[PDB]
């Protein structure tokens, strides 16, 4: 019935600002690999990324990384709008600011260490008011894009200078820090995490459904195993990904 | 040299002597031709200075390569504390020294605390 065709799913390959699409259908989306693609999420926000094809991806859903998902404010299993946009505009002196409480991890010069190694030949399209995560120095720092010569978004190219601020600015509180735990941080268990996600999806991801239907969802789950197996990780990730309010009742 | 403390062992005892006065300055090599001035009046040493009667690596022997493991374990957290604030990693914050009683575990703890400069606090079991 003319669906949105775009769904949220976990990302298998290590990459940021990259979205995978099912190989069986290329004409539906009318976009093959290596092209800027716009995506509308919720609360009147959109993002731009690059699209590729993955044989393992299910046609129903579109695999996407957690950084882009946080940018859109969508969650796993959600449905959003996709728009193939071959058009893309370069930028001029793309602006970036330190965001959130991430601070004291850099001394003296602070732009050559993190931004330069990542935006060099990456061609990652940056949009106004998005946070992107940079990994380095045994640390992870999320950078906000507050200012940009072109609007609303521009594809970064190796011909635009970078404006230097070096002054961290507190990010809006409703936004979720990417340093928090997620599905990616929880590995080694594989198909138990799938069972817990299926177990917890409807009660938390679709709460109003159970009020209009008479059935009992699982309200008690015993994660058991040797200490250090990530049970607390699983609980925290399920709470964060589903948006549920996580409360910790420590044994002692 | 002027204003240094040197330890003398004898009489089943150890006494640290301060060099407060000296004809040449700032330091002089002692030779068997210089008289010794006699005072015999002990004087309290400056408090910030650490008494050498306190425990150290030398007082802890017989274990060898366990003390090396503990020193490596505790160096960065205590010897280089500011490093961990600028780098995101967790140093060892809990170490269980276990063994037969009288093996010097308290010695190891005190020596590590003194050598690294950390403030040692004793939570006695009973
Ligand atoms: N399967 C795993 N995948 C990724 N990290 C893990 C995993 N298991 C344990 N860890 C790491 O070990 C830490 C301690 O495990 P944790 O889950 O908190 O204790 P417990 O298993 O008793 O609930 C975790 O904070 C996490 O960083
Ligand atoms: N390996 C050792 N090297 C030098 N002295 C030791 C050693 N082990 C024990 N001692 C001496 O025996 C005393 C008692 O040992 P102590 O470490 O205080 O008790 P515990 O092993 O229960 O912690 C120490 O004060 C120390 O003088």
């Amino acid at each position: 019935n003319r669906p949105n065709r775009l769904i949220v799913d976990e990302a298998i390959n290590e990459d940021n600002s990259v979205v995978s699409l099912s190989q069986p259908k290329m004409d539906e989306l009318q976009l093959f690999r290596g092209d800027t693609v716009l995506l509308k999420g919720k609360k009147r926000r959109e993002a731009v990324c690059i699209v590729l094809s993955d044989d393992t991806c299910s046609d129903e859903k579109i695999r996407m990384n957690r950084v882009v998902r946080n940018n859109l404010r969508v969650r796993l299993g959600d449905v959003i709008s996709i728009q193939p946009c071959p058009d893309v505009k370069y930028g001029k002196r793309i602006h970036v600011l330190p965001i959130d409480d991430t601070v004291e991890g850099i001394t003296g010069n602070l732009f050559e260490v993190y931004l330069k190694p990542y935006f060099l030949e990456a061609y990652r399209p940056i949009r106004k008011g998005d946070i992107f995560l940079v990994r380095g120095g045994m640390r992870a720092v999320e950078f906000k894009v507050v200012e940009t010569d072109p609007s609303p978004y521009c594809i970064v190219a190796p011909d635009t200078v970078i404006h230097c601020e070096g002054e961290p600015i507190k990010r809006e509180d409703e936004e979720e820090s990417l340093n928090e735990v997620g599905y990616d941080d929880i590995g080694g268990c594989r198909k138990q995490l799938a069972q817990i996600k299926e177990m917890v999806e409807l009660p938390l991801r679709h709460p109003a459904l159970f009020k209009a239907i008479g059935v009992k969802p699982p309200r008690g789950i015993l994660l058991y195993g040797p200490p250090g197996t990530g049970k607390t990780l699983i609980a925290r990730a399920v709470a964060n990904e589903t948006g549920a309010f996580f409360f910790l009742i420590n044994g002692p």
